[PDB]
């Protein structure tokens, strides 16, 4: 675990973390995607073998010794907000055993469904939530990434209300 645990946002591209693995913000099937999961896809393919997990899961290859853990966050644009709601706080849930088993120090992670699976929604705040809900009863230094100014803003100000 790390000395200290702690949560940080960056705004920059996940496939160049300094964390010990990195989440993907995979699909269902393994496919090469857009967004964080073609970055990483074009960072670390290895970890493309068998990846495929259904929604509300998450499934670890490793590319060399780098884990990759293939997190499914719901599409909002095919579930209701209720079951959506459900299958994205089960995802980091499945992302924080990961982490516990795979006993790192560190673990990169975007923002689950607030993309291209958001359903044209601003989730900021629902999918950072479930992120902390999951994590906080982990020791790995938490590194959230994002690409938006005011999003880096945003989670930076939610992770020091709780400080
Ligand atoms: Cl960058
Ligand atoms: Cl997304
Ligand atoms: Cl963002």
């Amino acid at each position: 675990g790390a000395m200290a645990p702690s949560y940080r946002v960056k705004r920059m591209d996940i496939a160049k973390n300094d964390e010990e693995c990195v989440v993907n913000a995979a699909n269902p099937r393994g496919l090469p995607g857009d967004g964080v999961c073609k970055a990483v896809y074009k960072k670390w393919p290895e970890s493309f073998k068998n990846s495929a997990t259904p929604v509300g899961t998450a499934k670890t290859v490793m590319c060399g010794t780098y884990p990759v853990i293939h997190a499914v966050g719901p599409n909002f644009s095919n579930y209701t907000e209720s079951e959506g709601d459900r299958e994205l706080a089960a995802a980091y849930r499945e992302v924080a055993k990961e982490v516990t088993r795979l006993g790192v120090n560190s673990v990169a992670i975007p923002l689950l469904s607030t993309g291209v699976y958001s359903g044209g929604k601003d989730r900021l705040t629902q999918s950072l939530n479930h992120l902390f809900t999951a994590m906080d009863s982990t020791d790995a230094d938490v590194v959230i990434y994002c690409r938006d100014k005011e999003w880096e803003k945003k989670i930076s100000e939610a992770i020091q209300m709780r400080t």
